């Protein structure tokens, strides 16, 4: 599991749950290409995006649709989506969680790596 | 104006207006004293708390009252207020802001420290 | 001036000067078009990308070129830039303040939407 | 395990380990009375503080010892604690994670609670 989304609800004090995610990763001529999706679960975590072989060095886009899940609950929210955009196994394959922490009209989001 | 204290509300995405805020400084005793208060203005800021002839070095806590700005809203909250806690330091010239950005069940708070 | 953009660095606990700023805006084709750059000012903002009559109701991204920032100061970031997608809403009069601040590993985005 | 406290670093992007943490409780004569202690482990987790039977309902403080923890890593932060304030197990026992982001003039607490 080299890649984790972990996704909070800051209105509720409570894991954020059925979240779309979408990984894309850069392709050789500069476009986002698909890489992984999925929705997290009822502890807010989505886990089996990838495995550590497909998992090569590149730069990847993680994109969390917030603007559903706000919606759902009868939120109109600010933001379409949380996006996160990084450079991942240069040095080397490390484990990454990516973690969202969300409100209707702000966000933050932390990586924690570890090799 | 060397303290200034700025609140946003990440629920709406505005300014957090008449939201109370005591500032105490540490006394020898290491007990809390009362060193200035007040309201935040419609942009969620609030000026004139101290001097320059006043604010000398210490340890000074900085205290929120946001449960009561989310029980006036109608959200329950979690914490009872928000709290800052930092020593004042002399170092060359300094102007302190204390910003604090709230959600119902997280809050974050930085300091802006310039000249 | 309806869209303002504001950087903070929790690292020094100061503005984030000479940041990068790009918007884009979403065109027909789902591509990102160019719409508005610069870079933040002595204090961390970001005055004059648009005008009133310009700032339609659309799509809109701003991307925040976080790694440089970084990259000056010496310090290994995470994130190649911190992007903020919303939709510009008419709704009545509306003035748009994206606000980040940043850390190596971590930053949050708050838009403060007034009149 | 009812309480538990999680502690991050936003500058490596990894969990702050060996940060220590001080609970007290209100007592009846408005003085807040020491309730556990310990320190973060390896994953910047601290469990144990307490057991559901002695976590009775009132008004407790989660005070993170923020400052020793970037002084030994050459850091002069701004903060001398992060504190966290709140009222617990008043509808009832509840399971709470207290986490918390930490930059050197910055920090974010969300509380994550469960039934």
């Amino acid at each position: 599991c080299p890649l984790m989304v972990k996704v909070l609800d800051a209105v509720r004090g409570s894991p954020a749950i059925n979240v779309a995610v979408h990984v894309f990763r850069k392709a050789a001529d500069d476009t986002w290409e698909p890489f992984a999706s999925g929705k997290t679960s009822e502890s807010g975590e989505l886990h089996g995006l990838t495995t550590e072989e497909e998992f090569v060095e590149g730069i990847y886009k993680v994109e969390i649709d917030t603007k559903s899940f706000w919606k759902a609950l009868g939120i109109s929210p600010f933001h379409e989506h949380a996006e996160v955009v990084f450079t991942a196994n240069d040095s080397g394959p490390r484990r990454y969680t990516i973690a969202a922490l969300l409100s209707p009209y702000s966000y933050s989001t932390t990586a924690v790596v570890t090799n």
